[PDB]
C-alpha cells in the first residue's frame, strides 16, 4: 500500500524520492509520477545505482 519513497496525494499524483546519507544527508526528488507503481519503479532504479550491489527497493527485482 505505502511504497517507501513514494508520497501519494489526495488528487492522483505521486512523488518518487530517496534518502542519500552519502551526500551529507541530502534529499533526491526523482520526480512526481501518475501512480504509485510508476513512482515506485523509478525509486528502485535510483536506489540501485546509488546503493550499488543489492538494495532494499519497493520492488526487489529478482526474476
Amino acid at each position: 500500500k505505502h511504497y517507501r519513497g513514494v508520497r501519494q496525494r489526495p488528487w492522483g499524483k505521486f512523488a518518487a524520492e530517496i534518502r542519500d546519507p552519502a551526500k551529507n544527508g541530502a534529499r533526491v526528488w526523482l520526480g512526481t509520477f501518475e501512480t504509485a507503481e510508476d513512482a515506485a519503479l523509478a525509486y528502485d532504479r535510483a536506489a540501485f545505482r546509488m546503493r550499488g550491489s543489492r538494495a532494499l527497493l519497493n520492488f526487489p527485482l529478482r526474476v
